[PDB]
């Protein structure tokens, strides 16, 4: 083959709070009661959204998303494996460019995981 396995992977990620959660709150510390249930609508309809050219997974993390990565552009760049929690790099180096995860339980919130590159 021309290219190996990728040793790196550039990957977005999204992050989602619920009641069951060790902090339930947001970069801007808004009130999440929010169950699984209603998270899993969120997470599922976001998924929809990208994928139908209705939002950008970018302009969707930057504001509908619980996390620092609201202000951080959810970009995390071009990181190797061994780095971060398992099913997060299983996850990452098994979506290709352009293609984007489910509803992945890596934190007490849900993320989404998108390999820009």
């Amino acid at each position: 083959g021309s290219h190996m396995e990728p040793a790196r992977v550039r990957c977005s990620h999204l992050l989602v709070k619920h009641s069951q959660s060790r902090r339930p709150s947001s970069w801007r510390q808004e009130k999440i009661t929010r169950t699984k249930e209603e998270a899993l609508e969120l997470i599922n309809g976001y998924i929809q959204k990208i994928k139908s050219g209705e939002e950008d997974f970018e302009s969707l993390a930057s504001q509908f998303s619980d996390a620092s990565s609201a202000k951080a552009r959810g970009d995390l760049g071009a990181f190797s494996r061994g780095q971060m929690q398992k099913p997060f790099e299983d996850a990452s180096f098994a979506l290709r460019t352009g293609e984007m995860s489910g509803p992945v339980f890596t934190d007490s919130g849900i993320h989404i995981i998108l390999r820009t590159e």
